[PDB]
């Protein structure tokens, strides 16, 4: 087994040894919610609208035709700002120290990419706000967050500039596929990976929770959540996480909030220093720009 024992200090001696090179992180709302950006999930975090079921306003088909009700959310549920947590800046610490090789997120809030973590470093599974497009097949014209953004606070229905055609957020409406670039990444990455860090997220949305299997049998995988996450359930179950039984061999949870687990793990690498610097500049940055 690659871990000398399954504990966080165990994952850090493995990260420092020759036999750690490549690291997946898969990241959930958990990693932002310490930036003040509720999971839309989360039942502590519309009826005007006539919403046929609840997630008919997550619906591509409805969206399309209905699309007033979406924008009214997304001008409520809009950030006051976006500073990324000590999580998101420990994964540019990995890409600093040449171990990322891929960041697969959940999230749409763009904080991976304010923290530092490239297009070709990310796999936004469940697509972004970062970039919307003009749903015509034959425009498809591109539109940055700043212009998407005023117009969701005007409240003004986005449409094209080219063609006057709705222009939807780069997010996976429901009915439609997560993308192309999630399938092919996964095939690829996860011939090449060492340790998966999976932190702020509890791993029941799928595909994406069913990445953990793609993992290699050797494969490290260190869970940072509040909660433990990614055992089979004993009803559906009827290569899920084995944490705890006399049969776990490569498996950690590290139960607490992600920025907590990630300074724990800096702290470990000798990288405690360098993290506090980082995100103390970059948040001095982004408040003086708020
Ligand atoms: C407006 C804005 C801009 C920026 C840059 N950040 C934010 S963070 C705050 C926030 O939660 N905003 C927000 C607002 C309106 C709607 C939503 C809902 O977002 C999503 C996203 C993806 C998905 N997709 C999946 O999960 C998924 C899975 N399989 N499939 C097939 C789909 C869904 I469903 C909903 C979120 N907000
Ligand atoms: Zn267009």
């Amino acid at each position: 087994r690659l871990l000398d024992e399954l504990t966080l200090e165990g994952v850090a001696r493995y990260m420092q040894s020759e036999r750690c090179r490549r690291v997946i992180c898969l990241v959930g709302a958990g990693i932002s919610t310490s930036a003040g950006i509720p999971d839309f999930r989360s039942p502590s975090t519309l009826e005007k609208y006539h919403l046929p079921y609840p997630e008919a306003i997550f619906e591509i088909s409805y969206f399309k035709k209905h699309p007033e009700p979406f924008f009214a959310l997304a001008k409520e549920l809009y950030p006051g700002q976006f500073k990324p947590t000590i999580c998101h800046y420990f994964m540019r610490l990995l890409k600093d120290k040449g171990l990322l090789l891929r960041c697969y997120t959940q999230n749409i809030d763009t904080l991976e990419r304010i923290a530092g973590l490239e297009q070709e470093d990310l796999v936004e599974a469940h697509g972004t706000f970062y970039t919307s497009h003009c749903v015509s097949a034959s425009c498809r014209h591109e539109y940055p967050l700043s212009w998407m953004k005023e117009k969701i606070f005007s409240e003004v229905t986005p449409k094209c500039e080219d063609c006057q055609s709705l222009v939807k957020p780069d997010i996976v409406f429901f009915g439609e596929s997560l993308p192309a670039r999630f399938f092919s990444c996964m095939q690829s990455d996860f011939l090449k990976v060492d340790l998966l860090l999976v932190m702020g997220t509890s791993l029941q949305v799928q595909p994406f929770a069913s990445l953990i299997s793609k993992a290699p049998l050797s494969t490290p995988r260190l869970l940072i959540n509040k909660e433990k996450a990614g055992q089979s359930d004993p009803f559906l179950g009827m290569g899920g996480m084995d944490f705890d039984s006399k049969k776990a061999y490569r498996d950690v949870a590290w139960l607490g909030e992600c920025d907590q687990g990630c300074l724990a793990l800096a702290e470990l690498l000798g990288w405690k220093k360098e993290l506090e610097d980082l995100v103390r500049r970059e948040h001095a940055s982004i408040d003086a720009q708020s």
